């Protein structure tokens, strides 16, 4: 529960009943995981980041259980090429940056 | 939230930095392997390169041993330089800083 950054600071989260390895990513302000389907509803959503914007589907209210800490928040799915958890949800497991 | 702006991610951890004299406005990206800052003129010699983010690839320019000031602490070490949207401190840099994630 204290994260060195001599490396990608790579995590297993549980999300869909899936087991995913995602990025903790104090520089994301969102929580974009690759192709999956969830349950209930969604809207589409444009977001971006350095190269520009894709597309993904926003799904609210969805568990997650990060690094085994629970949490629930929206969660954008789409053509990601990494899992990225972003600071919807690093704020509900108490992540903190320190220095 | 709590205070730089701030320590535990309600807000974006925004910071001021200074690089060749100047300050600027830069984000603590644990997620960014690299620094990537918006174009301005720095010394030395240069190379070129790819990187990429989430929506595809840019062309930056790499520039190594670059003496730069974040939050007050002092680095030196690769920046790169190009077209990107935010001003980015990564954990080339963050180490350098001696910061952390806790959780
Ligand atoms: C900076 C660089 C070295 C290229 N690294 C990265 O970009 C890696 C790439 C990885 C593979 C692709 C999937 C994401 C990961 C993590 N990212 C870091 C990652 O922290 C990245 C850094 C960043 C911040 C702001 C603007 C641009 C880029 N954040 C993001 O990609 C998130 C995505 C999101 N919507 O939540 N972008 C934002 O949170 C965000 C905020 C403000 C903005 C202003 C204008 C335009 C775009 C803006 N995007
Ligand atoms: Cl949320
Ligand atoms: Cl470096
Ligand atoms: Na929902």
């Amino acid at each position: 529960p204290q994260i060195t950054l001599w490396k990608r600071p790579l995590v297993t989260i549980k999300i869909g009943g899936q087991l995913k390895e995602a990025l903790l990513d104090t520089g994301a302000d969102d929580t974009v995981i690759e192709e999956m389907s969830l349950p209930g509803r969604w809207k589409p959503k444009m977001i971006g980041g350095i190269g520009g914007f894709i597309k993904v589907r926003q799904y609210d209210q969805i568990i997650i259980e990060i690094a085994g800490h629970k949490a629930i928040g929206t969660v954008l799915v789409g053509p990601t090429p990494v899992n990225i958890i972003g600071r919807n949800l690093l704020t509900q497991i108490g992540a903190t940056l320190n220095f």
